[PDB]
């Protein structure tokens, strides 16, 4: 159920890493690969400690083992963006978050971060906020979710959501070693909870201004997925691990203006509520790195999910494609969910649409090529 | 059997325990289901440590997946009532256990709390104190009791109550930690002991003024539960686990008012016993989650129990359903047990009925609305 | 061969006990139960560290859950005796060992301290030393001696006494666990070794002054069955574990007065001496919690051991009933050595005995009622 | 999840049932005991195989071992009934039902066949034709339903009835061998299908005449569990094994008389189900060995079943208490069905409550005296 | 829990046992070894299939292996009694019990049979008759009951008396080989059937005339041993193999003469039994191979069992020390049972001691020493 690497002494690997380290400093890189879902590091030494983001140098690596590039001009090259603290190394060692460019300096494929901050500068007065739902299952090695009899299934959902005990909560030390991890690196991480699939896990972040909603999600994800390696498990984004009668995987997205914050501004918040509903289709397709095909096996009407077809809007409505809390609505003002990412979207994509439509009045089935 | 959560690599887990905060602290909300038995529980994350409970915010959850609510109109709110400091995480970070209240600000249903609240209010003068016996069984998750013979029984029963050695108790590590992870929340435990059948245990609670004793015996079993989910094993309140020739379970109240516990006090108590003789069908009812169901299976008037038909009362009797010790007798003062309660039962239920019979008076097979 | 409890993951358990205990302080309190050889226990929770056993609170038990009482009036009551430092949760927490007493304040059946503190005070210008070796086999659950081939037998004798190497002792683990725990307490151990059967072992305690022998022997009794509960094994008093051609198990007991460890004592060790061959029926029925049959299984004339029915003493022979060490006899002072008692001997019967039958110059089958 | 009996060489067993008998012949003797569910078995060698049931002698046993009687009396007798084939032991060996009679001769309390033989013998000219379905559960011995996933549930229930394959039909080789033991035997076993439940299935024996439906379910029951011996499963008729969305157990009976089979028959089987519909009360109670505190967890009006408390009818309706197939009102001639016995009842209560319902015409709360 | 023997490819075996035999002949002899209770066993080749017991030649055995004679002259000899038909390895080969005799042609001290033969000589004429009740218990090589939980208990006695099912008989396989091999040896095997304790068993022998019944039973042991090996469980008779509520073991021995067989027989059978009130001491000597320190810890008084210090008779009280069925003092015609000896007893020693009382009425305390 677990991996080989797990079965290792982890005692022993302590016992190296409790040796103080002297004056190097080490430095992994992340970045996105050519699916668009994929995670790739590696590291460096350094000399000294950075202080900020803009002293690490550029780096390069080869396109060609990750299906990013052509024959003959495979180099790549990265280009810090976000720099943190590491959790799994400690003080004074980095994490380092990545654009990706071709050979030519052009973008990459897969690198959305681009154009997403341009995007984000353009509205930098109205001071967008967002937060981000992010579910997931913990799976075993062997294709099956953790914790679940062998060829077989659990009892009836019900008792899993938010539950406490051997019987009802899957995977418990993973979900806590993520959380302390994200607080010691930094990232924005707001809270965590059981979901009603066994084995099934959600956390929360944000509210984040800008660019760095993409950048604090995505670092989330790899702290993620490296927590479960030292476990020996894999935690999956897949809309619907499981077919049949059982809870599926969203990424629900929180929106609000430094407008939709301020007194009787439920206003403008059915106003961007108003632009969304004539361009169903368009966040359909940035929803997805697929475009919409992987939403389609979760997003069909039930288990408290709306239609992948049909636009819905209403107040403190789980159902509908997007939902005011009833607070909101009471204090005439906050923010408002847009329901219908799934748990495999890009952030950058995500976060893009949002300010198109609501904040810079696109209508068509593109994108405006040069601002708004 | 263990769970497969147990059997993940513990040392990897306190490794990331061991990293440094930082400046934010982590909060979880405990409340009670719709079954009235079930806990549930999630986490945010706070800018600050709270130093009291009034300064907690206000939250919600999705009462649909929870079964206390219906589709529509399914959001439920919760408010913090008691604050205790976390023992799984350590200082600076909360529990925090809340009343749940409907859409519309209505109490829920299984929230038993408010009423009791109220009632307490009307009597403090009196300063009535609660000590409440909690006795449970380890359970496998296969079902069967923890270190039991596989499809077996273990010795006749006899040399396992307070027992010592290897043979004689089972579990003594969990017991050990529920007790110092109680002694390090602020929980107002008073002792364990090992009880008659073998892997049966019981911890006291007490004595607590007024409505805090439901607090502290709701947050001490979410503790238990929570202690038990890291070694793999289940703890069961059921009254009844075994069936045949094993000990049943069961939670002994022990109650006292001023007057009781002042020099000639037993003539307060015994007041109290007469007032109590006439209701017995009432605190029965009120004595169960399900109206007396439960507790039938268990008092059967064998194995030192009463009579769940009968109503008894005597110096120094543990067959009967009211019990004055014998020192208490003998002193003239202090407080006496009612022995009725069944392991499963709802502390807030319990001690508003005692409240109402004995302090205020009530007769009739009904609560009587508003005041007294 | 070992329990479940055992199999738990113990890093588990030590997080729990780091947390800082707080204020208040726990206290356990152990007494005999009605076979006469097993020890019972249960904890309770002190406001404040108690720093002498007077201000320790009397505690009551239910005697019908112990083959102590039976019917009404089955509530029994302990009463503090001494006081030790708690090895298993450390300071500020206690051990308490306590006399038993039944509902009417008369001593228990079991009871055999509150008789031989008075004999003691009888004759406290005379000083009486003892010392106790006390010997025991460990065993796995499955009723084999620990580390023994499964259903078969390992190497003849020989090797095994005073043994090292992982094929000559088994079981140290144990024994240095219970040694360092011993003096932590406060009990006066005095050595140990590895006995001549593999898996048997001795600890010897001493020498102690007059009723505190029969306290630090049964507490060192209470430290090593709950140690062994840690290993998930079971440690034995039985005179022959073993049938046949292995090792058996006895307590051998030294006696001395200051008279005799003064110049020219061996004239009063005689003198003791002489009048022990008087009473040797006597004494076998005082040395057996079963009156002798426990101890002839084990006192057959062979593997170094004295005849059941037969008195015998010398000068260093340890095939006789009494034994004086080769240094006593040329030094002309010292103590002298009983080696009749068996290995789950009551240590409040055997000294009783000895000091009637020395110092108080008792004849007859019964003792005395009243002073001598 | 087998027993240990089970997993012995039958390869040895084989071999020492090749040996030829010789002249000696071997009788095993069945009889229901007290609990009047379960079946007790015994065997005595005799000079000569028996051609017939009436050349087969007396015998006894210990009543008190068997919870059928006290100290003072214990003796009670065994009277063969019916004879049959051995599958177990192969020709000439046999197989014997027996009644069981107090020391003084007169009917035990479970031995239903006396008074069922003399009420049948008053409508010999109808010559009542007996079906019965009796379904039945496969169980490991830990207490699962057997190939069931270990703690945990297969898939949801419709393909698993009448089920080909691995993954779906769950323990055929015990209805294989089942089948084939009754028809050597020579039970009128009428076929078998796989059930709703996976591992659940069901045999039909019939159409019987009269007392002989009593003994053929009898002995088709014996043969069932002594087949699961071999294979080490448990056979349990229990009504509902398993709560939840899972299909129970039942005994359906068909009853038919002379007059329904003959030209337009179908008008006697109007007055035979107009005549039940007034005695539903008084048939639950003999349809249930324990009166009805079974029964009453399957007919709970679900799963195309009948309510406990209602009485149905209607052609081709299964979801009614009585049903008359299609084909009979079709062809005006036939039987009926009676769907509400469940799986543990008695055959002998079954019939002798059918036949004095509709062809006695009694009324009342009890059974009529020698008036019938 | 089994042997090694056993887990052997038992195919393997069976191939070169079809191997066609030839014109030899195997022989094996049996007999009795200095305990008196164990048996021993040799093979020898013959030239030609024996026709009767007078043909097959003398053999010996080397005494001081088998511990019946020193180091001096430790030859003995060994004189067949009794043939049968080999079950094991069929036609034509055989089995032997044998006597044994010294050196100097003296009977051994265990050969009981000698000193039966003629006394069953002089009482000849009057053709007594025997049948004896042999129960036995089924271990595994772990010193453990077959099949019970491993370190624990089943449930509670009372369902496996004669029961069915995987959950109520251990072992049924051995039992039923044990049966066939007997019929085919020539065994005078009456029936069996299953004990009050699980895994305990029981099978019955005769009605053998005069000294048949002797080798009968002692041959039909030897088969069951041989039968327990093939399986790798172990077979033993001890009078109380597990201490505590569970049911032990006897060997019931039942008698009669042609005159208690005749008509109005029943007056003949009060005279034995008044004659047998009075040697009551004689008799339970006799009645184990220890003197009575075996049968000591079975007749205790309790589960049906009369008290080894108490001589009872009575019609049809199975509480007794002697029985008289109701049947026959009903027909005034039979035999009576007593119920003293233990399991493990020799026939021929209880053969002899009732044939001596009843027959030829001795009395006293030792056995007549001459002829006449
Ligand atoms: N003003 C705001 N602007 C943007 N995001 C916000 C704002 N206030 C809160 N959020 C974000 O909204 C999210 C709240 O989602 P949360 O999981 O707590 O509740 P929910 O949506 O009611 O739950 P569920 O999982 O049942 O849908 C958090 O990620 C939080 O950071
Ligand atoms: N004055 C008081 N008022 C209310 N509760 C009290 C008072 N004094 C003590 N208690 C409570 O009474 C309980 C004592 O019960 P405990 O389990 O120690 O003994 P017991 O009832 O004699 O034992 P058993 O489990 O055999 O019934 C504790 O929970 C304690 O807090
Ligand atoms: N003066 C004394 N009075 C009483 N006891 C004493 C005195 N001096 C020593 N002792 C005790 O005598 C005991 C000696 O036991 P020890 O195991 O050393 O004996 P040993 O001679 O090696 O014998 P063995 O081979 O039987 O174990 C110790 O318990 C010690 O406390
Ligand atoms: N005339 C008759 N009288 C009595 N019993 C009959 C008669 N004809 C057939 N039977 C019996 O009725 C039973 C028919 O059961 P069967 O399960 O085949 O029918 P069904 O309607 O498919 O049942 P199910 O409720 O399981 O779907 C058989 O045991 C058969 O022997
Ligand atoms: N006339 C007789 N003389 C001697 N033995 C006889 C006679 N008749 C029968 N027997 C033998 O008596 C034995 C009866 O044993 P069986 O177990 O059937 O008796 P039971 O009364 O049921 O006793 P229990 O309940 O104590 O086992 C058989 O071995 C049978 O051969
Ligand atoms: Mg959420
Ligand atoms: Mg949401
Ligand atoms: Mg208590
Ligand atoms: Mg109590
Ligand atoms: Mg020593
Ligand atoms: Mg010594
Ligand atoms: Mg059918
Ligand atoms: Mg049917
Ligand atoms: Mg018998
Ligand atoms: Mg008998």
């Amino acid at each position: 159920t677990t991996s080989a690497s797990s079965h290792l002494n982890k005692g022993i690997k302590q016992v190296y890493m409790s040796l103080p380290q002297g004056e190097k400093v080490q430095a992994m890189y992340i970045w996105i690969d050519g699916t668009g879902e994929g995670l790739r590091c590696k590291t460096r030494t350094l000399d000294s400690e950075p202080k900020c983001v803009e002293e690490l140098p550029e780096w390069n690596f080869d396109g060609s083992s990750t299906l990013q590039s052509e024959g003959s001009n495979s180099d790549m090259y990265l280009v810090p963006a976000a720099m943190f603290r590491d959790p799994f190394r400690k003080d004074p060692n980095k994490l380092v978050l990545c654009e990706v460019f071709k050979y030519n300096r052009r973008p990459a494929e897969t690198n959305l971060r681009h154009t997403c901050k341009r995007i984000m500068d353009m509205v930098s007065n109205q001071h967008p906020w967002f937060g981000m739902e992010q579910e997931y299952t913990l799976m075993g090695t062997d294709g099956h979710p953790f914790g679940w009899p062998s060829n077989g299934f659990p009892g009836p959902q019900g008792p899993y959501y938010c539950g406490v005990g051997a019987d009802r909560a899957y995977g418990r030390d993973i979900v806590e070693a993520h959380y302390r991890a994200c607080l010691y690196a930094g990232v924005k991480i707001a809270g965590t909870n059981a979901e009603v699939m066994p084995a099934q896990w959600e956390f929360q972040i944000g509210p984040c201004e800008g660019i760095s909603m993409g950048d604090h999600l995505w670092v989330a994800r790899f702290i993620l997925h490296r927590v479960c390696e030292d476990f020996g498990v894999i935690a999956t984004f897949d809309p619907k691990p499981i077919p049949g009668n059982w809870n599926g995987a969203g990424c629900h997205t929180n929106f609000s203006t430094k407008a939709m914050r301020e007194e009787n501004g439920l206003k403008y918040i059915e106003e961007a509520i108003e632009k969304l509903s004539k361009r169903h289709q368009y966040h359909i397709r940035a929803y997805d790195p697929k475009g919409g095909l992987d939403n389609a096996r979760r997003l069909t009407g039930f288990h408290e999910t709306s239609n992948i077809n049909d636009f819905s809007a209403g107040v403190a409505n789980r159902s509908a494609s997007i939902r005011i809390p009833r607070t909101v609505g009471q204090e005439k003002k906050g923010y408002f969910e847009d329901r219908r990412p799934s748990a495999n979207c890009d952030p950058f994509s995500v976060t893009e649409a949002l300010i198109r439509t609501c904040l810079l009045n696109e209508t068509g089935d593109e994108p405006f090529q040069y601002k708004n």
